[PDB]
C-alpha cells in the first residue's frame, strides 16, 4: 500500500532521526498507526517509522524528515516520495 508526498524539513524539536511525520488522514489511507515502519523511495530506498504530523499538515500531503535521513535517501526539501507500508 502507498501514498505520495513531497519532502519537507523536520521542526529542530522534533526528536527521532529516523522518524517521518505525516498527517492523520494521509496516516489513515494508508493504512499506518504510530510507529509503523514504512519504506520510502525515489531511487535509493530508506525504512524509517512514521509519527503524527503537527496538526495543519493535512491539507499538503507533506512527508516530515530530518536532513540526514533526506541525505540518506538522496532526496531533497521538495522531491515526490513514495511512502509505502512495508
Amino acid at each position: 500500500s502507498s501514498v505520495i508526498a513531497r519532502v519537507a524539513l523536520a521542526h529542530e524539536d522534533d526528536v527521532g532521526k529516523n522518524i517521518v511525520r505525516m498527517d492523520e488522514e494521509l496516516m489513515r489511507l494508508l493504512g499506518v498507526k504510530v510507529g509503523d515502519l514504512v519504506e520510502i523511495m525515489k531511487v535509493s530506498s530508506v525504512i524509517a517509522r512514521v509519527a503524527l504530523a503537527h496538526e495543519d499538515d493535512v491539507g499538503k500531503n507533506i512527508v516530515r524528515m530530518d536532513e540526514e535521513l533526506m541525505r540518506l535517501l538522496g532526496v531533497k526539501v521538495g522531491d515526490l516520495v513514495e511512502i509505502m507500508k512495508v
